[PDB]
C-alpha cells in the first residue's frame, strides 16, 4: 500500500511526472499533475512513481506508506 499526492500549489504543469510514469499521474482540468489511483499496491507502478517524484523539479510529489 502507497497512496500517492501531489500538492496543488508547489505543482507548475512540468510534466515529467505524466511522461514518465502515466499509470499513475495525470494532468488535470488546470494543467496540474493528479494521481490517477487512490492506491498504488503494484511494486513497478510504485517504482515508476518514486521515480516521478525524485525527478519533479519543484518537488511537490510525496508518496506515502501504511
Ligand atoms: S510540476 Fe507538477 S506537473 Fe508533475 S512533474 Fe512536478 S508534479
Ligand atoms: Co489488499
Amino acid at each position: 500500500a502507497w497512496k500517492v499526492s501531489v500538492d496543488q500549489d508547489t505543482c507548475i504543469g512540468c510534466a515529467i511526472c505524466a511522461s514518465l510514469c502515466p499509470d499513475v499521474f495525470e494532468m488535470n482540468d488546470e494543467g496540474k499533475a493528479q494521481p490517477k489511483v487512490e492506491v498504488i499496491e503494484d511494486e513497478e507502478l510504485y517504482n515508476c512513481a518514486k521515480e516521478a517524484m525524485e525527478a519533479c523539479p519543484v518537488s511537490a510529489i510525496t508518496i506515502e506508506e501504511a
